[PDB]
């Protein structure tokens, strides 16, 4: 409801989308979510592309789309714990049992 409120007045910079995609993670709704991701991913900067990655990858999974998970998680850095569960996840998906 706060950032319903805070963004009321207007679209504005980063860290004040980031919130709000969190809240709609954490209460678990993945097609609004997504919703949100594919209308901004592209008019927004790339080291905020990598903020919101881990974000697109998990509604992606939420909604069944792999052919946008892939998409999505080729972004993420691979010293992060969850980008290499994500990517493991994403190979195990198309039975690649080896790596």
């Amino acid at each position: 409801v706060a950032y319903d409120k805070k963004m009321d007045t207007n679209k504005d910079d980063p860290e004040l989308m980031l919130g709000r995609m969190r809240c709609l993670e954490a209460l678990g709704e993945w097609g609004q979510l997504h919703q949100q991701c594919c209308e901004k991913w592209t008019l927004v900067n790339d080291e905020t592309q990598a903020k919101m990655a881990r974000m697109a990858a998990a509604a992606a999974w939420g909604l069944g789309q792999w052919d946008s998970m892939e998409e999505y998680t080729c972004m993420i850095p691979r010293d992060t714990h969850d980008g290499a569960f994500y990517r493991a996840v994403l190979a195990l998906h198309q039975d690649l049992f080896s790596l």
